């Protein structure tokens, strides 16, 4: 079996070889990447997402979150708290300002440090879930807004015909800004394109492990696992490395710069942090490999997590069974 230690691969492909984004999804797996969870693709060098990023300033953010944190350094939760819309120009003037700047320090695994020391004392903005796209039309070679849909993919596979399209997300960052553990919606694949600014540290378990993490989350917030038996999809809950070390949960981290791409796998939890000012583009996909994940997905029925309009035909044709349950929480 190829990578049997489950590490985050990364991988170089060449301009030819980034031509046939499945192919290439493909290729990874037989290198056996999904075993991680989260890969690295860095781009061939004759690539570029886009001319330049003039402008970007214009880019409403309509609704800021600010990321409220409750609990002990290593085990808490974030509420995300509405602010006043700003433009990409004040959010950025913003996160280099002095209360919300990066803090001196000496290299990654400090910053990391500092992160995890002091997340909880600071209520960073996150600007996210903003739809949108910063590829340029005329990139033909992994245009996140670009790709094969899911409700494409479920078609070929199972010759299903649903509603529903599939569009990509910009998320602006500054320093602590943080994404909670969580897998995707449906457990699909998700492709991440870091456009500019500061880094992103990525933690990431396992998918063949990800059934501990879940137990872990169940020991460190129980009212959450009594309120619902799948929280982790409520995407509030920050476990740091230190407790999941102490707590055997087997896991790995890297951290992802401007110009790379991270792609995450079914059922593959992750976490991480902004660095500083960022910018970045995402977006759901599924292959052949995903259907199974889909069917086996836990969904939330108690009404908290969010449900897009297109997540409700995946449920009514793989879950049927839980698709009456389920949409009684989205209504
Ligand atoms: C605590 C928890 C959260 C989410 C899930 C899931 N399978 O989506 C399971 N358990
Ligand atoms: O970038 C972020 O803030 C969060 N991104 C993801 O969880 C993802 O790409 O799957
Ligand atoms: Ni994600
Ligand atoms: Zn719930």
């Amino acid at each position: 079996a190829q990578n049997p230690n489950c590490n985050i691969m990364i991988f170089h492909p060449t301009k030819e070889e980034f031509n046939d984004f499945d192919k290439y999804i493909a290729y990874m797996e037989s290198q056996g990447a999904h075993r991680a969870g989260l890969a690295k693709i860095i781009p061939p060098k004759e690539w570029k997402a886009r001319e330049t990023y003039d402008n970007i300033s214009e880019i409403l953010i309509a609704t800021p979150l600010q990321q409220v944190a409750s609990g002990r350094a290593g085990v808490f939760t974030q509420y995300h708290k509405k602010k006043k819309a700003m433009t990409v120009g004040e959010y950025r003037h913003l996160a280099n300002s002095k209360k919300y700047q990066t803090p001196p320090h000496q290299n990654f695994e400090d910053l990391e440090r500092k992160y995890w020391k002091n997340r909880i004392y600071n209520s960073p903005i996150y600007g996210a879930d903003i739809s949108g796209s910063l590829f340029d039309e005329n990139t033909k070679q992994w245009n996140l807004g670009h790709l094969g849909t899911i409700q494409d993919l479920l078609e070929k596979e199972c010759g299903v015909v649903i509603e529903g399209v599939n569009t990509p997300y910009l998320y602006f960052g500054m320093w602590k800004t943080t994404f909670a553990w969580h897998t995707e919606d449906m457990d699909l694949y998700s492709i991440n394109y870091l456009h500019l600014g500061e880094p992103k540290t990525w933690y990431v378990v396992p998918p063949e492990h990800g059934q501990r993490l879940e137990r872990l989350a169940r020991e460190l917030f129980p009212g959450s696992s009594r309120g619902c038996g799948a929280f982790l999809r409520h995407k509030v809950a920050l476990i740091s490395p230190t407790v999941l070390k102490e707590n055997g949960i087997p896991f790995n981290r890297i951290t992802q710069e401007a110009g790379e791409f991270m792609v995450t796998f079914p059922y593959g939890y992750h976490a991480g942090f902004n660095h500083g000012f960022n910018c970045a583009e995402a977006i759901n996909f599924a292959t052949p490999r995903w259907i199974d994940y889909g069917k086996m997905a836990s969904q939330c029925s108690c009404g908290e997590a969010r449900v897009t309009f297109s997540m409700d035909a995946f449920v009514r044709i793989l879950q049927p069974e839980r698709y009456d349950l389920w949409k009684r929480g989205q209504d």
